[PDB]
C-alpha cells in the first residue's frame, strides 16, 4: 500500500484498537490513548511502524512499562511515520497491546471543527470526523492502510450537553469521574473494519425513529425535515438485503451533518453521514441514501486492499445503488440514471483529459494524494464496466447472481482487481469464452472513456435531449416559443438531465439563459443539483445576475461536487474572478481543510 508508511499485514496486524479520548473545544483537540492489539506476522518481530499525522505523541507503553519510539520526517500528505521498539521479541501469532498516549492537532485534515454560529443551534460548537481514504492517521496512530481490518471499542469524553456518536452500536454513557462538567460515550463495533471507516461526530444533536432498525440524527432544527427526506430508508435497505445478503451490522442510523461536509455521503458502518444538501423536500435525491446504503456490502464487507482499487467499491455500489433505484421506481429510470452517469464519465474525462492518469479505473496512487486524484471516474467507469458485462453475460438476474457470490466469498476481506477479475472467471466459468472479449486492458488500465459504451433505453431521457436540443440550435426569433408548459412533463430528475445535456455545451447566448429564466424560474429551484447546474450554465454564459447567486451558493455550503466547480466557473469569469479568490480568502480559515487544500489549488492560490 504506496498510500501507506506502516508496517504492512504481511508483517503484523492491528486485529482491534480501544480508544479512550476527551474532546477538547477550547483547544480544538482530541487527546487520549489508542491501544492497539496488534498481532505479529513474522518470525522474531522486534519493531513495528505506524501511520501519523500531525499528531502529538506523549508516550508508548506495553507491559505497563514506557517504550522507545521514533517519529520520522514528514513526507507531505502521507505524514510522519512512528516507528516503535518492542521490549521482547515476538513470534508469528503473538499478540500484544501496545498503548499510545497522543493528542491531534487543531488542523488535523481528518476533522473540521465548528464554532457555535457555524452550526444550526448557535449556541454549541460541533466536531466531525472524514477519515477516507488516509486522514485516520490525523486523528491517532495506526497502520492506516484499508488492507488491515479490526474491530474497535471507545469511550469519549464530551461536554456533559453534547452528543457523542461513532460508526459503532452504542454501547451507553455517564457523567466523566474526572471531570462533573463532561459525559462519556461508549461505543462497540464487533464486525472487523478498515480503520478509514472509524468516524465520530460532536454536537447537540438529537434524533427521531424513521424505520425498525434507523434513526436520523441531526440538530433540533433539521429533524422533522431530515425525518420525512430519508423516509424510504428500510425500504432500500430490504432491497440492499435481498440483492447483496443479511445486513450485519445491526443499526442502520443516518446522520445528516452541517453544510460543510465535504460529500454527498460516506458509509460510515451504523451511522451514514449524509450532506444537508440532501434536503430537497421531495426525496428526489435519495439514490445517495441507497448509495450509503449498498456500501454496507460492497467497501464495508468487501474492501478495497489499496486506494488503487478504489473502483471495486465505488462501482459496484453504483451498480447495487441503481438497482434499489430500479426496483424502487422501474427498469426504464435505472437506464436513465444509468445514461447520465455515461454523461458524468464523459464530463470528468473531458476536464482530466483523455490520456490522463486519474481516468484510469486501477489507478497508481504512489506519489499523488488520494485527495487530488478523486473524481467521478471509479464510479462512473466502475459502473459502466459492470454493466456492460451484465449486458454481456445475459442480463441484471444472471449479473445480481454474481453480486451477491462475490459479496459472500469476500466478506471480512480486502481485495484487489486481480481478485475480483480471477473470482468473475470462476463464477462465470461456462461463459469464459465471452469474458474473454472484453479488452481487459483498455477497460482496467487505459485512459479515456471506455473501449465501449453499454447499451442503454432512452425512453426518460429524450424529452431532456429534445428540450435541449432546441435551446442550443434556437436563434433569438425562436426564444418566444418557449414557454414553462414545456416542463410540464419532466420529473425533477429530468429537469437535471436537461440542465446536464445543456450545460455540456456551454456557453450559450446570454441571451437565452435569461429567456430561460424569464420562462423557467430556475432561480426559483432549490433542488441543489438543479440549483448548481443552472448557475454554472448561467456563469459560463457569462450572466452577472448570476453570480452573486452562484458566490452565495459555493459558501452557504461545501460539498465539493458543488462548491469545487462553483469557484472554478466564478474564477474563470473575468467579471468574478477577483471577487471568487477574494471570497475563497475570507472564507478559508472556517472551511473544511480538505475542501480549502482543493479549492486553494483550483483557484492557483
Ligand atoms: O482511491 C482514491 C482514488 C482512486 C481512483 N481514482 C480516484 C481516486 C481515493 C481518493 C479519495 C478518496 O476520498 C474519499 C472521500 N469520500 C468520502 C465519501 C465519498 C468519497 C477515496 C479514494
Ligand atoms: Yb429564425
Ligand atoms: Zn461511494
Amino acid at each position: 500500500d504506496t498510500c501507506s508508511l506502516a508496517s504492512p499485514a504481511s508483517v503484523c496486524r492491528t486485529k482491534h484498537l480501544h480508544l479512550r479520548c476527551s474532546v477538547d473545544f477550547t483547544r480544538r483537540t482530541l487527546t487520549g490513548t489508542a491501544a492497539l492489539t496488534v498481532q505479529s506476522q513474522e518470525d522474531n518481530l522486534r519493531s513495528l511502524v505506524l501511520d501519523t499525522k500531525d499528531l502529538t505523541i506523549e508516550k508508548v507503553v506495553i507491559n505497563g512499562q514506557e517504550v522507545k519510539y521514533a517519529l520520522g520526517e514528514r513526507q507531505s500528505y502521507k505524514g510522519s511515520p512512528m516507528e516503535i521498539s518492542l521490549p521482547i521479541a515476538l513470534s508469528k501469532n503473538q499478540e500484544i497491546v501496545i498503548e499510545i498516549s497522543f493528542e491531534t492537532s487543531p488542523k488535523s485534515s481528518a476533522l473540521q471543527w465548528l464554532t457555535p454560529e457555524q452550526t444550526s443551534g448557535k449556541e454549541h460548537p460541533y466536531l466531525f470526523s472524514q477519515c477516507q481514504a488516509i486522514h485516520c492517521r490525523a486523528i491517532l496512530p495506526c497502520q492506516d492502510t484499508p488492507s488491515v481490518k479490526l474491530t474497535y471499542t471507545a469511550e469519549v469524553s464530551v461536554p456533559k450537553e453534547l452528543v457523542a456518536l461513532m460508526s459503532a452500536i452504542r454501547d451507553g454513557e455517564t457523567p466523566d469521574p474526572e471531570d462533573p462538567s463532561r459525559k462519556i460515550y461508549k461505543f462497540i463495533q464487533k464486525v472487523p473494519i478498515p480503520c478509514y471507516l472509524i468516524a465520530l461526530v460532536v454536537g447537540a444533536l438529537e434524533s427521531r425513529q424513521i424505520g425498525p432498525r434507523t434513526l436520523v440524527w441531526s440538530e433540533k432544527e433539521q429533524v422533522e425535515k431530515s425525518a420525512y427526506e430519508f423516509s424510504e430508508t428500510e425500504s432500500m435497505l430490504k432491497i440492499a438485503e435481498d440483492l447483496g445478503g443479511p445486513y450485519v451490522w445491526g443499526q442502520y442510523d443516518l446522520l445528516v451533518l452541517p453544510p460543510s461536509f465535504p460529500y454527498g455521503g460516506m458509509e460510515n458502518p451504523c451511522l451514514t453521514f449524509v450532506t444537508p444538501t440532501l434536503l430537497a423536500g421531495d426525496k428526489s435525491l435519495s439514490n445517495v441514501i441507497a448509495h450509503e446504503i449498498s456500501h454496507s456490502w460492497t467497501g464495508n464487507l468487501v474492501t478495497n486492499k489499496t486506494w488503487d482499487h478504489f473502483w471495486l467499491n465505488e462501482g459496484h455500489t453504483v451498480y447495487l445503488e441503481r438497482h434499489i433505484c430500479g426496483r424502487l421506481f422501474g427498469e426504464k429510470f435505472r437506464h436513465f440514471n444509468a445514461l447520465g452517469g455515461w454523461g458524468e464519465l464523459q464530463n470528468s474525462v473531458k476536464t482530466f483529459g483523455e490520456t490522463h492518469p486519474f481516468t484510469k479505473l486501477v489507478v497508481d496512487l504512489t506519489d499523488i494524494d488520494p485527495d487530488v486524484a478523486y473524481s467521478s471516474v471509479p464510479y462512473e467507469k466502475g459502473f459502466a464496466l459492470l454493466f456492460y458485462l451484465e449486458q454481456l453475460l445475459g442480463g441484471p438476474e444472471i449479473f445480481l447472481g454474481f453480486l451477491k457470490a462475490y459479496v459472500e466469498k469476500f466478506s471480512y476481506k480486502s481485495i484487489t482487481t486481480d481478485d475480483w477479475k480471477d473470482f468473475l472467471y470462476s463464477y462465470f466459468k461456462d461463459k469464459v469464452d465471452v469474458l474473454n472479449q472484453v479488452d481487459w486492458n483498455a477497460w482496467l488500465y487505459s485512459p479515456g472513456l471506455p473501449p465501449i459504451k453499454p447499451n442503454y433505453d432512452m425512453t426518460l431521457t429524450n424529452a431532456c435531449i429534445a428540450l435541449s436540443q432546441r435551446w442550443i440550435t434556437a436563434k433569438e426569433d425562436d426564444l418566444n416559443s418557449f414557454n414553462a408548459t414545456d416542463l410540464k412533463d419532466l420529473s425533477s430528475h429530468q429537469l437535471n438531465e436537461f440542465l446536464a445535456q445543456t450545460l455540456q455545451r456551454a456557453p450559450l447566448p446570454l441571451g437565452h439563459i435569461k429567456r430561460m429564466q424569464e420562462v423557467y424560474n430556475f432561480n426559483a429551484i432549490n433542488n441543489s443539483e438543479i440549483r448548481f447546474r443552472w448557475l454554472r450554465l448561467c456563469i459560463q454564459s457569462k450572466w452577472e445576475d448570476a453570480i452573486p447567486l452562484a458566490l452565495k451558493m459555493a459558501t452557504e455550503q461545501g460539498r465539493m461536487k458543488f462548491t469545487r466547480p462553483l469557484f472554478k466557473d466564478l474564477a474563470a469569469f473575468d467579471k468574478s474572478h477577483d471577487q471568487a479568490v477574494r471570497t475563497y480568502q475570507e472564507h478559508k480559515a472556517s472551511m473544511h481543510p480538505v475542501t480549502a487544500m482543493l479549492v486553494g489549488k483550483d483557484l492557483k492560490v
